[PDB]
Protein backbone atom coordinates (compact mmCIF):
# COMPACT_ATOMS: atom_id res chain seq x y z
CA UNK A 1 0.00 0.00 0.00
CA UNK A 2 1.48 3.31 -1.13
CA UNK A 3 1.01 6.30 1.13
CA UNK A 4 1.64 9.90 0.14
CA UNK A 5 2.47 12.35 2.91
CA UNK A 6 2.48 16.07 2.18
CA UNK A 7 5.49 17.85 3.67
CA UNK A 8 5.00 21.65 3.52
Amino acid sequence: SKTFIQVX
